[PDB]
């Protein structure tokens, strides 16, 4: 495929797909065992290790939802992976998700365009596969580590002058990020299962941060989650 | 309210909604004790009973998106109801979904313009309540009643002649109906609780009938899970 | 047909259309001879009557455009229907419509999808027949019932936080009502004769109501226009 | 005005709209006593005259939804015209439509974005004067002229390569043309009286023509109708 | 062709087009030898006459997209033509457009709904062809004729309530006029060479007119522009 | 600012835009003298070097709109930058582009949803400065680079499974790529100056792929015009 480098066997059946190709790196340095890397192309990162002697890739997916859709097209076409699990941080747009909770996304609305080109009429609502799901959110209970269920906002821009976060928030929404409706999407099309898990990195609506020291530890139940439930 | 002819306390904070008002009366008769019909208005009936120490109401809400938010809207604002689960049919749109099943609905597509109407440029996604959802997901496995956690569509039209379905199967929907989008965008709007359960009454890309006795097994599944959970 | 019970030949050629199966009841009750039901599906009561020696059939047919639409489907594919008056209410959106005004529907506007799902890129317009109309009109004329001829507005969400009537108003339209656009539409692409002969209920704009006694009078007058139009 | 060269008390309350300007020249100066032509700016001519004791004005409009929207603004602001009445010429698409017919138009589609521009997300319906309308279908029957009473479409597009007009005639739609649309919306937010009557020139679907007798026939009619409707 | 009375091999190959039949008419007269006059169908007059040993043709072109496309898509089709060229007016709405200012416009943005009809859900950019834009730039250089090159906004009501004509002034939209864009995207469509060559008539946003003998030099300068860059 | 690690005056005023941050590394030590990387957060490197007495930096932007409007946001409101140049590859849509051709955009249509959500009912046509533009094509045309001028195709999706290229390239478009309209808009709005720079890459229409040779001259072709143009 175009933007992989990847010879057939190197990608792994179940990938974590981070937006940015230095946590991919630092990710498969981290947790992963026996590390090569199948993938330079664009700087675009892809490493396949095991996690306690089952194969695991990670591949940088790039911001927004023409990118990931590039890289999840071409992982699911030419490289036959079946689970897909996106690992990012999302802006929390509602004061009772809190910075350490970890989120599964059952949902995402979108203000992109993607699927009203391939369905005119139609809203078409993107879903988590619920086996996936399930097995996340009986890891994190299993574990104790804090986790909500519901849905966010695909973005297409992230800074936006006519954002409408704040209706959405009325609504349930639980936070905006840029690439969760395209894995659905096309996982749901190809029958393929994704899910994507989140953490809080800001406050989009007070514009509260989030401390360093926050961000790392949910981090790292964000993987772990990700990893048990595999 | 305009069309409940509840007075104040008749109306549970839990409330069942088949579209089929018969259904409504044979719900309630069968599964419930101390049993009151509170609402007679355009035939649309609603009764209270007891199941196992809970009051329980079962609403008939009508067929179509604007029937069924009309009765959400009065149970919600001027009942202040709690919990809203739609019991119902619905067309199998894919040939691994089997007339057995349950189907649990974690968000619902649209071509209602009820949401574009609210949102504008942006496709919303109606999600269910996680808690109802895996409180019913918990008792289905309880009993071993046959499960499966997907997305459905709602349509505006029964007899659609420029149908999309054959699309919205490949992206992996299970199933069409005509309510679930309402229930789900209304009741998140007023952060109360809702949840869609349905039984296959026909494959609708086939054509083919289910049996009455498939049927009302199916029927009986549903309502178990749907009281159970609650 | 699925939703409707009848008999081949239980359903005349002319058809009345309350949305409340309960006055259709009524109707068939006071005014019509030799009664019989032929459905109860639902709770959605049909009847065929005598009036002056010609068999009509009334039937309610839900509120809101799904729910019309599979009942005009249906009548119209199923048991091969000619002419179809609905008779109904309506909220009057303009403080020179009247509440002892008869409407006659030439046409209506819509936010429902329905006809943007079958026509793109065209704003259909639906249309009542025109010798339905000029029948209705000249039996108000001959009686002397007070008639007004002119467009309504036919919402998909009868509780309305985005409601756009405010600008309908200024353009003339006199009232908002919820199933004709789907009736002149369906009709009209079978070939068939539709109207909707509309009362007023309510002054929308200012909250007013009419009274029980203004309102039975002109629900009076609406159906002997309807059945001396016939 | 801009486009509208007329002093004061040139233009009557009344007016005759065809698109052609020699056609209006040649109403002008066929049916009307005592003519002064009171515009000349873009050839567009306009002229005033007496018929049966009334002042009647005929003005050319261009073709095209913005050019005649242009002329019906001025008149309407500029001029307090009254009564507007769009004599023309349209395609028929369907074969139960006759070449011999006049049309009377009860109402538009349109594949227009003027008003998708000012209302968003409704379907807007413009809808004739029916005292107009009354009055001119009373003046037909008066005469024996032949009528037909339904809806037009009105397209942005003489020259319409991705044509919807096979679906629209299978909705009952009569006609095509370019004007009515603007013509019915713009009266209607005025406050002010609009019909259009139009004539058949060819047959759209089948391609065939109409010969110059048929032609000149049905434009006596169609003015006939026009001038006794006031 | 139907709006076009020319004979076969009466009309030449490059084609100016004003949107005023008398201004064909004014600039056939004072710029052109040997004129003929070879179209009065509907007062839209087309000239053609020879300036320095080249045949060039004049034709009014009407007011608004739909007018426009008539004539242009005849003028393709029915004629041969290679270039057209439009010499027109428009209304600027940003501060630094001057009055003396030649426009030729590279594209145009457009509420019209004619390309959205045509591609659903693309937004289509028209283009310029830029052969002819180049060489009208280099004859008003080589003269020392101050012009400005950029986007332009065809409106399609002349008048607007909703006019959102400030927020393309933001985005350096330097115009407003009303057929540019139907020029540019069936010209292209037809592979044929199209570009806009405008004056300003008027500052929109303030209201400030520009004086007659103004007019008078931008409107040489343009036509002299068109004509040296044949 | 979030994406770009660069301290007070690292970053020119002057910006060239590949796609690909490799890229960005092999064009800024090629070109340019006296390099420093500013920039690492994300692997989306970006250099600056001097180029003929000239500042200029390269920033990688990644793949799709949302990702460069991101980096052009930042570059643009954090940095001040004027001038914006992207440099990159492009699908061939039409037989007529030839391989060696270097594309100068005159302006984009898109199917992202990106300007449809800032405008409404408008079909904003992103532009070009012309200067940059001007200054680009008399730079090819210095050295006799071949260079064509036109328009390209914005899309949100690399694989576009209902696409509609055939008939963008029927009319007249010559290419697809994934950030042009972006910039364009950004830039405009922000009154700064961009152009797009592209070589062929492949034939979309036929599948056939373009030699590494044929590549690398076009791209060397590519670079000198871009910084020979400032
Ligand atoms: N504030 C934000 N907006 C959009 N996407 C984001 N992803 C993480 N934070 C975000
Ligand atoms: N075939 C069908 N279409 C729409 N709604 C349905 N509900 C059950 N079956 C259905
Ligand atoms: N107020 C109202 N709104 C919508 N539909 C109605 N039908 C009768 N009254 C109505
Ligand atoms: N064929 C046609 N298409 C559009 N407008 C018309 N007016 C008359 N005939 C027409
Ligand atoms: N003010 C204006 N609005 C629209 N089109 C125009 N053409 C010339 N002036 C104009
Ligand atoms: N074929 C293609 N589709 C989309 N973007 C492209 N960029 C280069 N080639 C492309």
């Amino acid at each position: 495929s175009v933007h992989i480098g990847a010879e057939k066997g190197q990608i792994a059946d179940t990938v974590l797909l981070p937006g940015d190709p230095l946590r991919a790196k630092f990710i498969a340095e981290t947790y992963l065992e026996n590390v090569e890397c199948y993938n330079e192309v664009r700087g675009m990162y892809g490493f396949t290790g095991t996690y306690k002697g089952k194969k695991i890739s990670v591949q940088g997916t790039g911001m927004g939802v023409p990118s990931i859709s590039i890289y999840v097209n071409e992982l699911i076409q030419s490289y036959d992976v079946q689970n897909l699990i996106r690992v990012g941080s999302c802006g929390a747009i509602r004061k009772d998700v809190k910075v350490r909770d970890v989120i599964l996304a059952m949902t995402s609305s979108t203000d992109s365009q993607m699927n009203r080109v391939a369905f005119g009429s139609v809203d078409f609502a993107p879903c988590a596969d619920f086996e996936l799901l399930k097995n996340a959110y009986d890891a994190a209970k299993d574990k104790g580590v804090p986790v909500t269920v519901g849905s966010v906002f695909t973005a297409d821009q992230f800074y936006n002058d006519d954002s409408q976060i704040e209706k959405l928030a009325k609504y349930g929404v639980l936070g905006v990020e840029m690439e969760t409706t395209a894995l659905y999407t096309l996982a749901a099309k190809h029958g393929r299962k994704a899910l994507s898990i989140l953490t809080v990195s800001d406050h989009v609506l007070t514009g509260e941060e989030t401390t360093a020291e926050e961000r790392q530890t949910t981090f790292h139940d964000m993987i772990d989650v990700a990893l048990h439930s595999v």
